[PDB]
């Protein structure tokens, strides 16, 4: 068993393989809205992706990925509750078989249709691999999905998914500017967790915003048409590819916002 989403190798199965995921800081929780703490103490979120270069989208089997060149200081990420600078490695996204779930955060318990993450690593550990073996390493910025309008910045995306169905497919995506991807408001709520995926590590600082994008329904139908197969495998729609919420244990989580 390679793991997945499905019956025999989701999220249930995933200790067998990653002892972590019964650990004490994993992602995605529940946000309770009422105890989370506002935290005037919390700096803005400083997102600074002018000079972002993508460079190739790729089904992995478990979701699909836009990757960015991290080898300058290019596209960070700075401020909120961080310290110091995280470059952008990636975006991704979590969506569902129907609209009412697919996000892996919660928000009062009312799942989203879909959730972005913009992955960045701290640039004090010299490289990703590095990066996921400390407590600081990576900062995922995490946004809500809701289906309503379309937004025109996730249309070069989706537009291109039809090249990438099946697990192994990558295409080049140069020029796409994550900034059309982001809500008004960069109020956030963060707390320490971890990749939502194995190896599960305990790495993360997320900030998960407040303010959801909307999407339309054909965009997020175009997510649904990709498949966690390999071509000439028997065809299993990739859907409902989100890890529920785990326990919050001995963890705060504070609001940017009052
Ligand atoms: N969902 S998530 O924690 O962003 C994640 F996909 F697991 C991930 F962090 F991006 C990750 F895949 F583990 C990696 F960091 F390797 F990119
Ligand atoms: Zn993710």
């Amino acid at each position: 068993h390679h793991w997945g989403y499905g019956k025999h190798n989701g999220p249930e199965h995933w200790h067998k393989d990653f002892p972590i995921a019964k650990g004490e800081r994993q992602s995605p929780v529940d946000i309770d809205t009422h105890t989370a703490k506002y935290d005037p103490s919390l700096k803005p979120l400083s997102v600074s992706y002018d000079q972002a270069t993508s460079l190739r989208i790729l089904n992995n089997g478990h979701s699909f990925q836009v990757t960015f060149d991290d080898s300058q200081d290019k596209a960070v990420l700075k401020g909120g509750p961080l310290d110091g600078t995280y470059r952008l490695l990636q975006f991704h996204f979590h969506w569902g078989s129907l609209d009412g779930q697919g996000s892996e955060h919660t928000v009062d318990k009312k799942k989203y249709a879909a959730e972005l993450h913009l992955v960045h690593w701290n640039t004090k550990y010299g490289d990703v691999g590095k990066a996921v073996q400390q407590p600081d390493g990576l900062a995922v910025l995490g946004i809500f999905l809701k289906v309503g309008s379309a937004k025109p910045g996730l249309q070069k995306v989706v537009d291109v998914l039809d090249s990438i169905k099946t697990e192994g497919k990558s295409a080049d995506f140069t020029n796409f500017d994550p900034r059309g991807l982001l809500p008004e408001s960069l109020d956030y709520w963060t707390y320490p967790g971890s990749l939502t995926t194995p190896p599960l590590a305990e790495c993360v600082t997320w900030i998960v915003l407040k303010e959801p994008i909307s999407v339309s329904s054909e965009q997020v139908v175009k997510f649904r048409k990709l498949n966690f197969n390999g071509e000439g495998e028997p065809e299993e729609l990739m859907v409902d590819n989100w890890r529920p919420a785990q326990p919050l244990k001995n963890r705060q989580i504070k609001a940017s916002f009052k």
